[PDB]
DNA sequence: TGGGAATTCCC
DNA sequence: TGGGAATTCCC
């Protein structure tokens, strides 16, 4: 049967969500396969054609149960968090360039997302899937779907309070979904919606680029016990770690780990450490290795510094 | 004639304003000689007597210009950021042993203080002077109020605009006035208004109390120029420098700076310097020193680290 | 408490 | 498609 698929996913880490206040991003949602030498945009295409649709794409949760996110995708053709583009006649391929996620406080979120399932609900942007189960009973485009009656709006509400509560600012997934030519012109044969996998916020503690910016003692004793004092950008305490470690690629290359405490981590910029012991024991010549911050929650990690170790 | 008189100023920095989410500050703002277990606060007298008295604290502006602030006095005797007071019967000086400082929000500042212009107009506690020249007539003979007209709330509501732009929510001063008696309950016979010292926020990024934590090479070479990591509590770049001194006779003797630039610390949380070489060189025996840090600003300091410089 | 970190904003 | 800090809030 025809379908909607992810040519390019969006990448996950790296990209941060803006606060209204921040101005415009530099740039837009990447992708996942993108790099300085040749960037990228997420990508689409409607297979088994079904004619010249629409595409809409939306903000959902990273939970259990998608639901509607509070955050904004903003852009061109983008208008209150729901982008909403056209598949041309011959050409069925999609490419989502220049997107950027508002970032919404606090403050403002049971606000936003009120909102966002109230306009999800009239519009009929997939209201049982996302807004509540039981509501909006179907989907359509601008031709099947009108203003709300209080028992609705009253089920909007519930939904809201509670959904506010369980709603995590710092990831976000795109949900993408399609729709082909019912009767004549209006569009409303919404093929199966899918999800994007997680995007997470850059500025997020747990999703920040590690990075070690300078380090005392780039070099030691064969052994390890020497103190080092590592200046680097906000890390977590009870979450980081330091990497030593030795491309040997062809088989089990070597690993360590600096020796600290989480009282160690000085304001979460800089962890004063003991090297570890090299190759076990050692004798060899200067061996160079190379040093690195990583996260024990997902193994995420920072660019490499190189190490030294040198005989007794 | 009667006057208002300062005895005990405010504590003018080391006090942290706290958030009404935040709850109590413990103690009371403390006066300029508050020593542990020696607890001395705030006091004023009225001087050449009045009878019966009533003393209002008020919170007001360190500025070329003084307005009300924001923030709110809280604790007993204390209601809607303003504290009343009745100098006893006989006794005329009076104390306030337990005034908190609540902390506005940068969002909350406007309506905060639009009400507390009305609540100030609508109870005679200096409209024409904290507002506006333009309300001074209120006091009038209102049975202790007033009921705002035409421009009475114009010209208010027009005030806390202009103010709201100017303020500084780091800084507060406190506005003792008296109020004298007469026929019937009336302490209306105002007295020309006291302004205590300025108060700087504890928690505000350049008022903090500095600290020196750990530190990389605690001895050197006569001939400084040695590299030290220095991990401190929060500094600002170019507010900051760190002295090597020595104790020593009259005269200004042994007094270095430390080498390094505003880029060199640190997301405000380290230093990465070189020290000063003695004023010598050619000396022999181990000299020791004493390193602190301090704002170029003001010239607040830290306790002091020791250093010692080497001979060869 | 107040020592610290998460959240927001500023060029 | 950053860099770096100031503001609130937790517990």
């Amino acid at each position: 049967g025809p379908y909607l698929q992810i040519l390019e996913q969006p990448k996950q880490r790296g990209f941060r969500f803006r606060y209204v206040c921040e101005g415009p991003s530099h740039g837009g949602l990447p992708g996942a396969s993108s790099e300085k030498n040749k960037k990228s945009y997420p990508q689409v295409k409607i297979c088994n054609y079904v004619g010249p649709a629409k595409v809409i794409v939306q903000l959902v949760t990273n939970g259990k149960n998608i639901h509607l996110h509070a955050h904004s995708l903003v852009g061109k053709h983008c208008e209150d968090g729901v982008c909403t583009v056209t598949a041309g006649p011959k050409d069925m391929v999609v490419g989502f360039a220049n997107l950027g996620i508002l970032h919404v406080t606090k403050k403002k979120v049971f606000e936003t997302l009120e909102a966002r399932m109230t306009e999800a609900c009239i519009r009929g942007y997939n209201p049982g899937l996302l807004v509540h189960s039981d509501l909006a009973y179907l989907q359509a485009e601008g031709g099947g779907d009108r203003q709300l009656t209080d028992r609705e709006k009253e089920i909007i509400r519930q939904a809201a309070v509670q959904q506010t509560k369980e709603m995590d600012l710092s990831v976000v997934r795109l949900m993408f979904t399609a729709f082909l030519p019912d009767s004549t012109g209006s569009f409303t044969r919404r093929l199966e919606p899918v999800v994007s996998d997680a995007i997470y916020d850059s500025k997020a503690p747990n999703a920040s680029n590690l990075k070690i910016v300078r380090m005392d003692r780039t070099a030691g004793c064969v052994t390890g016990g020497e103190e080092i004092y590592l200046l680097c950008d906000k890390v977590q305490k009870d979450d980081i770690q330091i990497r030593f470690y030795e491309e040997e690629e062809n088989g089990g290359v070597w690993e360590g780990f600096g020796d600290f405490s989480p009282t160690d981590v000085h304001r979460q910029f800089a962890i004063v450490f003991k090297t570890p012991k090299y190759k076990d024991v050692n004798i060899t010549k200067p061996a160079s290795v190379f040093v690195q911050l990583r996260r024990k929650s997902d193994l995420e990690t920072s660019e490499p510094k190189p190490f030294l170790y040198y005989p007794e």
